[PDB]
């Protein structure tokens, strides 16, 4: 009925309401402060988001400091890489605003004159407002290395929104391997860069860096990347019909019909988990810290496919079965 | 011996051109079998590194620093300053930055698409340059140290994509941006390695902290300026719309292009002094930060030595 069939997942245990609630209503006050927007905020459905996919959250303030990046991250999404600048100002393209959405975060530094122009740079507008709060927040819980990380799986991001930009401007066909490679970058790999921290603890650096733990993240981080193509397709498939999605991708490559490219795209989401979760085991039983990151990593993105299987409001899915 | 004048920098002990000359051979030697490709030591690599790594722990470690700053020219000439051939394939540099940085941080999916992209990462030169270099330092560093090296591969490649989007949309930015998109677009990449090179590791932790991070910004960002400062007469000539820090300033100011020039180089002595005076803080709370000051200094010393005595790439106004 609202699930994908065939799709692998893991069952989530559905959200505290009450938790969902106070996360809500903190998001929204938080976003009130910062000048961010008439609106009912609990319909984007943030607290769900956040209390589904850090199951294991320490306690409310990590939660709702989850919620803050995931805001901050769809707002900055929107206003820059959804929406073009206004006619009639000044102009930066894609990659000037986002290099100033890379220093909210990794801050600059020069003579005190300039840091002054660049800090109220900063504060000048609302989507960089909300980067360089939620990450002082998010920081003032992390460590150094945690936030250090977060910062480079943000630069992967905006890596990813400008080559997805590219693509579209010069009118570029991928095959399946190159829009995959592309969705790697262009990823929810950010929310799940944090959920140690979230939960209370710290996989340190020296664990995360290593080959073999680099690989199941980005196998975690590409599935459920790819649960977003498939539970977006049939909005996008109306909406914007040259947005390239996996299914759409599949299809242009093959040529085989939508339906075809779809089950297909079911089948290489199932594939890649099945690596993540083959791996993850054997990983696991190496270490008790990497064992419990490990979790949260399938944590994430279990509570993630719950999430977009239960938003039937967004999400609805193709008569493919 | 050819210096800004005015421009605060410290002596760097000239290279040995024994191991110079060794240097630009394995490296010309390393190109060819990558297929990558007239005299290659008038790119002067070899000087660079040389220069630039003093403390270097062996002609290997040496080598690995060449071929990762080899690898950086490589990607920076074919994608940045050159436009994707006619009548092919068009993915804009977005597209082809995307590729490299897989290049460096592994593609994982389904055994067929990896395969694929695999042969495609082998498919040219700039891509092919970045993965062996790599892999190349990799086997030399820790995976902590290669990480930090991609994180700052991906800060250059949004450089480069922030640069490219204000000379698209004709963007006239005040000095205090332009300087944060030279804060990406920079040399970082090869201060990122400085530790390993010598032999040694700088713990991420202590790495990781703001006033680590902040000095480690402020030497890149001194050292980048100082490119600034004398690819300036050249750049003029060839590439006007081209922006450099005193163009920045000048179009900013409107006092003149002497005015600008001098006053580039004022924030430049201001930046470095700020380098040089927390770093002399910093230095007293552990050897290893100690160590990887010194590293900083001692690069961006070299790589000022190397700009100042390359007469033939650079020439300097007549401002004096």
């Amino acid at each position: 009925g609202g699930a994908v069939p065939g799709l692998r997942y893991r069952p989530a245990a559905p959200a505290d309401p009450e938790k969902v609630e106070e996360i809500d209503r903190r998001l929204e006050t938080w976003a009130r402060e910062l000048d961010l927007f008439s609106g009912d905020f609990a319909e984007f459905q943030f607290g769900r988001a956040v209390v589904l996919q850090h199951p294991g959250a320490a306690d409310l303030e990590r939660l709702t400091a989850a919620g803050k990046l995931l805001l901050a991250e769809n707002i900055v999404d929107n206003c820059y890489c959804e929406e073009d600048e206004g006619r009639g100002g000044a102009h930066r393209g894609l990659g000037g605003r986002l290099i100033m959405a890379q220093s909210a975060l990794d801050p600059y530094h020069g003579t005190p004159e300039h840091e002054e122009e660049w800090r109220r740079g900063v504060q000048a507008d609302g989507p960089l407002r909300s980067y360089h709060v939620a990450l002082k927040d998010y920081a003032a819980l992390a460590t150094p290395s945690q936030t250090d990380r977060f910062v480079h799986d943000i630069a992967r991001l905006h890596l990813g929104y400008l080559a997805e930009a590219a693509w579209a401007e010069t009118r570029h066909a991928p095959k399946v391997w190159e829009y995959l490679v592309m969705r790697q970058f262009n990823n929810f790999r950010p929310c799940l860069s944090i959920v140690d921290a979230i939960d209370g603890y710290e996989l340190p650096e020296a664990l995360y860096a290593r080959p073999e733990i680099q690989r199941v993240t980005a196998l975690a981080c590409n599935a459920t990347t790819i649960v977003n193509d498939l539970y977006s397709f049939t909005r996008e498939l109306a909406s914007d019909p040259d947005h390239l999605n996996l299914p759409q991708v599949v299809a242009a490559n093959d040529q085989r019909g939508l339906k075809a490219a779809y089950l297909k795209s079911v089948e290489i989401h199932n594939q890649i988990m099945e690596a993540f979760e083959t791996e993850s085991a054997l990983l696991a039983a190496t270490s008790p810290l990497i064992e419990r990151y490990l979790q949260g990593l399938a944590d994430w993105v279990s509570g993630n496919h719950e999430w977009h299987a239960t938003n039937t409001d967004r999400y609805q899915l193709p008569n493919y079965w």
